[PDB]
DNA sequence: GGGTTTCCACTTATTCACCTTTTTAG
DNA sequence: CCTAAAAAGGTGAATAAGTGGAAACC
């Protein structure tokens, strides 16, 4: 099929990236070249999303990014007025959303062909300040004369569950926990996750209540840290977050992940976790999931 | 034809996904 | 006692984000 549109744009808040290149460059006029655009980098095995994406667009290009991973990438300029007119229609949501109102102004530079004015670049430089990483310190020097303005922080809430399908076929986690505890030896539990930095905190409390379950975990590494909202409850799992993936199609490699996470459900649901056939099964089921597929 | 646009190969760091065991709740 | 639910603990890598070089093109 061609992707839902509020699919797509979940998972574009989970997975996109918008790119505003200005290129120190002798063959121009200008000094520099610039190049705009938005892209996905995926690993290999949903090389598909990528076609799907691109065919139901019907812009970008397809490149490998190294053996494992391969990128939709999409900068021929008249070609962006398809992602705009499709963000437009159906906002991202997360801080990206930020990233795509820069992308944004930028289009209208160029749209201009200020680009290529002198003037131009420097407005091109003054956004990119406030893009993703923002400026190199090759940038910084060329134009130490730059200031721009501060970035709103983005607040928007989910505007329903298809984009929780596409943002959730981007970050979440559909788990099988085997505990030690023993009399059969193996307690199984479904473990539901999606993963997300503490920069959209906001978005990811407000899933406890959109989604009527679940708890925020606080989480971190060296000096990273980040959020999981998480659900245990079989009930939950059972009763509210398997019937909207069910309504909701999740796309990716991940939908067999989430297809296998169903059938250990019906077999807890039916007690079978707990006689020794159904745990065999169920550590068959976990065996070819995620990593082991 | 040559200044600019587009494409394609390729790289890098950390926010994701995914994993295990222990402890507490019921 | 027994089983479920949550906490405690951990990290490899698929992501986000970016870069070099050059052919395609107006
Ligand atoms: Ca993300
Ligand atoms: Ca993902």
């Amino acid at each position: 099929e061609s992707i839902n549109p509020w699919i797509l744009t979940g998972f574009a808040d989970a997975e996109g990236s918008f790119l505003l290149r200005i290129r120190n460059n002798n063959k121009s006029s200008v000094g520099y070249s610039t190049e705009l655009g938005f892209q996905i980098t995926l690993h290999n095995k949903d090389k598909s999303i990528l076609e799907n994406i691109q065919s139901t667009w019907k812009v970008g290009v397809i490149a490998n990014s190294g053996d494992n991973a391969v990128s939709l990438k999409v900068t021929r300029f008249e070609d962006l007025k398809v992602i705009i007119d499709h963000f437009e229609k159906y906002p991202l949501i997360t801080q990206k959303l930020g990233d795509y109102k820069l992308f944004k102004q930028a289009f209208s530079v160029m749209e201009n062909k200020e680009h290529l004015k002198e003037n131009g670049i420097k407005e091109l430089v003054r956004i990119k300040a406030k893009l993703n990483w923002g400026l190199t310190d090759e940038l910084k020097k060329a134009f130490p004369e730059n200031i721009s303005k501060e970035r709103s922080l983005i607040n928007k809430n989910i505007p329903n569950f298809k984009w929780l399908a596409g943002f959730t076929s981007g970050e979440g986690n559909f788990f099988v926990n085997l505990i030690k505890s023993s009399k059969l030896g193996v307690q199984v539990q479904l473990r539901f996750t999606i993963t997300q930095h503490i920069k959209d905190k906001n978005l990811m409390n407000s899933l406890i209540t959109y989604l009527g379950c679940g708890y925020i975990t606080e989480k971190n590494k060296s000096e990273f840290s980040w959020l999981d909202f998480s659900v245990t409850k079989f009930s939950d799992i059972n009763d509210k977050i398997i019937p909207v993936f069910q309504e909701n199609t999740l796309i990716g490699v991940k939908l067999e992940d989430f297809e296998d996470w169903c059938k250990v459900a019906k077999l807890i649901e039916e007690k079978k976790h707990l006689t020794e056939s159904g745990l065999d099964e169920i550590k068959k089921i976990k065996l070819n999931m995620n990593k082991g597929r």
